[PDB]
């Protein structure tokens, strides 16, 4: 197991433009296209991202390429964020993947907002952080996914993803 596999399980893969859990136009492996209510605006963002007239449909290879870029950007966003960097640096490899997953899903800003949990993770107070992480809209809106990530932070193993 690794970050790619982990996110591929959490996000799935869809070649046509679809609406995510929040109703936003997305494509491929969780690649958010726009928060605008306009399908055309979405088609437009997809073409600009891929570099061709897609007509709202990507190929597998294109999706995978977007995915690689997105993971890369998530990591780099973490390393450049003064509140995130220090946490990431203190964590072991498995837990780091947990933090990347959250950033990919909610953006650097969103995650940096979990002040209390971040402090707990930095201090290595696993059970406590897990409880605090769960008191969030994130957990209430996407509980199955949130549980997988939280277990990952709690245990430091890939147990929640083995079976998937
Ligand atoms: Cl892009
Ligand atoms: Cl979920």
């Amino acid at each position: 197991m690794n970050i790619f596999e982990m996110l591929r399980i959490d996000e799935g893969l869809r070649l046509k433009i679809y609406k995510d859990t929040e109703g936003y136009y997305t494509a491929g492996i969780g690649h958010l296209l726009t928060k605008s209510p306009s399908l055309n605006a979405a088609k437009s963002e997809l073409d600009k991202a891929i570099g061709r007239n897609t007509n709202g449909v990507a190929t597998k290879d294109e999706a995978e390429k977007l995915f690689n870029q997105d993971v890369d950007a998530a990591v780099r966003g973490i390393l450049r964020n003064a509140k995130l960097k220090p946490v990431y640096d203190s964590l072991d490899a498995v837990r780091r993947a947990a933090l990347i997953n959250m950033v990919f899903q909610m953006g650097e800003t969103g995650v940096a907002g979990f002040t209390n949990s971040l402090r707990m993770l930095q201090q290595k107070r696993w059970d406590e952080a897990a409880v605090n992480l769960a008191k969030s809209r994130w957990y209430n809106q996407t509980p199955n996914r949130a549980k997988r990530v939280i277990t990952t932070f709690r245990t430091g193993t890939w147990d929640a993803y083995k079976n998937l």
